[PDB]
């Protein structure tokens, strides 16, 4: 499912991601568009032969399991595609313990180089939440 922007936004508020850990939704409407433009079905593989999944880009490597990253570690205990549901609440509670790891959302390369530092909160202008 492709979310629309204020979705997406209402979405993540309902799952409690709203100043999760400090950060205001618009960090997360924000990192979703630059991770997967708010596509769920969204996949990237990475350098190291581990793949993204789903709206926040989840890594295998650390966090879900596909059956093909090896030496990898499935500490959100979900297989993978199970991220790209249209239904973001794996997504969403998966998040929340990566950006719990001691980085914040830092986890997020593309959140730290597009989004921080910058007016977030004009992710989620003109949203009724
Ligand atoms: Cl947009
Ligand atoms: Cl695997
Ligand atoms: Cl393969
Ligand atoms: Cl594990
Ligand atoms: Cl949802
Ligand atoms: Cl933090
Ligand atoms: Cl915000
Ligand atoms: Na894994």
């Amino acid at each position: 499912k492709v979310f629309g922007r204020c979705e997406l936004a209402a979405a993540m508020k309902r799952h409690g991601l709203d100043n999760y850990r400090g950060y205001s939704l618009g960090n997360w409407v924000c990192a979703a568009k630059f991770e997967s433009n708010f596509n769920t079905q969204a996949t990237n593989r990475n350098t190291d032969g581990s793949t993204d999944y789903g709206i926040l880009q989840i890594n295998s490597r650390w966090w879900c399991n596909d059956g093909r990253t090896p030496g990898s570690r499935n500490l959100c205990n979900i297989p993978c595609s199970a991220l790209l549901s249209s239904d973001i609440t794996a997504s969403v509670n998966c998040a929340k313990k990566i950006v719990s790891d001691g980085n914040g959302m830092n986890a997020w390369v593309a959140w730290r180089n597009r989004c921080k530092g910058t007016d977030v909160q004009a992710w989620i202008r003109g949203c009724r939440l």
